[PDB]
């Protein structure tokens, strides 16, 4: 009824979106009855689909970035330990390191 | 029209999954018609969304569990410290709990 087209068009959308292409353009928000709703409500999960996907590429480097401050302030202590405790500074750093190998070479694992 | 109410259904349905509940069930997947083809979009959107959760989840989850190791390892060293050293403890261990924090934080987002 001239409502089938534009139907079948925004799950095409839909569809083509769902298998990753997060910037097509989801059509038909500009109706305006029920269609127009529901092409609206797809373009919302659009940027949710799009906003969970940048996320996950950003997430290695905003864990690196944010445990960095914490991680700094503990070797930062190790160098201010006592030479009787050298012994624990030493390990402790060696444990930074770790993690900071662990961080890196996560993507390695792919 | 006879396909008004389907119609908004589905667009209610988008708009719970695409506000995080991930879960929800869409309605009229079997039908053969206009408002089937739509649903079974919408489920495709809501499986992707949900895999790429899952995705961030599983990572968070391997960061987490290599990251336990080295932070154990810097505990159990506080433990050995000095007593003149006391004040290096306390800081080092209040830093290996902001970095459980950061992490907490990056499971929290999925």
């Amino acid at each position: 009824s001239t409502i089938t087209r534009p139907i079948i068009e925004l799950s095409n959308t839909a569809d083509k979106i769902a298998e990753g292409n997060l910037e097509a353009e989801v059509p038909h928000q500009n109706r305006a009855d029920e269609i127009g709703i529901l092409a609206k409500s797809i373009e919302r999960l659009r940027r949710s689909l799009k906003q969970l996907a940048d996320d996950g590429t950003l997430l290695m480097a905003g864990v690196s970035h944010d445990l960095r401050t914490p991680l700094t302030r503990i070797r930062l202590a190790t160098e201010m330990m006592s030479e009787q405790d050298g012994y624990l500074a030493e390990s402790i750093n060696k444990d930074i390191e770790e993690c900071n190998a662990i961080i890196e070479q996560f993507i390695d694992y792919l």
